[PDB]
């Protein structure tokens, strides 16, 4: 099929936040391509409103470009650059077990892929291994951020007026790797996305979270142990058998103020500090690159 004259649609490859994937082709320039579909006629249409969002971060380093954007028959459509798979499907891959050393080279970049979201006004919201995908060839060694269906402006473009502080807000994002805020039902600020990283750090770390497969009879009540699960384990116990930076970047994160603006720069300097300490060289030379 033909999306806005020079895109040819191929076959669905993937699944996505509200509308599938595809593989595609930029005919005139000869480049592959994933292609963003979503219904023309839908009870809630979000393609147009993650479009303008991706264009608004063009430019930044480990933010996809976006080829096209329009509407092709009975969907609207987003054209971008074809990247490589996420860290969770990269997880998988690495039989869920993550050297220090990749965990460090990959929390180094996504520390910067969130303060770029944050520069840009937005926050994210739904931080987690599924929405970091590696890009391909030359742009291997690079983290992308994806997928901001979630996201929301959490300051005034040109005011800088954070949002008010809310209360009574409904778990947006997934419940694995949401603050404690969250739980607690707080407006979302730049500290959560920072605490989300936080627990996605020590899953690849651990394999998986203490508040990970909780027996449960509805959705709610799962979001209501796995609450309960997080506020009962401290941090010390998390973290134990791990480098105490992971411990230190956690409680950083839970004593930032809803609109404190967090200082990446300590957060990536105490990783950086590991990572030299343990001898390591930042030579992209991530565990899947050792297969
Ligand atoms: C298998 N692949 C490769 C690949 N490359 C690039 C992005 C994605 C991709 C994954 N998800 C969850 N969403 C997207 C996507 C987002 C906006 C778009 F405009 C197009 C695609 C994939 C993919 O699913």
């Amino acid at each position: 099929l033909r999306v806005g004259n020079r895109y040819r649609l191929g076959r669905k490859i993937g699944s996505g936040s509200f509308g599938d994937i595809y593989l595609g082709t930029d005919i005139a320039a000869g480049e592959e391509v994933a292609i963003k579909l979503e219904c023309v006629k839908t009870k809630h249409p979000q393609l147009h409103i993650e479009s303008k969002i991706y264009k608004m971060m063009q430019g930044g380093v480990g933010i996809p470009t976006i080829r096209w954007c329009g509407a092709e028959g009975d969907y609207n459509v987003m054209v971008m650059e074809l990247l490589g798979p996420s860290l969770e499907d990269l997880f998988n891959f690495c039989s869920r077990k993550f050297s220090l050393k990749t965990v460090l080279l990959l929390a180094d970049q996504m520390i910067s892929r969130i303060e770029y979201i944050h520069s840009k006004n937005f926050i994210h919201r739904d931080v987690k291994p599924d929405n970091f995908l590696m890009g391909l060839g030359k742009k291997g060694n690079l983290v992308y951020i994806i997928d901001f269906g979630l996201a929301k402006k959490y300051r005034d473009a040109r005011t800088h007026q954070h949002i008010p502080y809310r209360e009574n807000k409904n778990l947006t994002g997934t419940a694995r790797y949401a603050s404690i805020n969250t739980h607690l039902g707080i407006e979302q600020s730049r500290r959560d996305d920072l605490e989300s990283l936080g627990y996605v750090l020590m899953y690849f770390n651990l394999g998986s979270l203490p508040w990970q497969g909780l027996k449960a009879a509805t959705k709610r009540q799962k979001y209501e142990r796995i609450s309960e699960k997080k506020m009962s384990t401290p941090i010390e116990v998390l973290c134990k058998g791990y480098p105490s930076e992971f411990a230190t970047y956690l409680n950083f994160c839970r004593s930032l103020r809803f609109d404190d603006k967090p200082d990446y720069s300590y957060l990536r300097q105490l990783f950086r500090n590991l990572f030299h300490r343990q001898g390591f060289s930042y030579d992209y030379v991530f565990d899947w690159n050792m297969l």
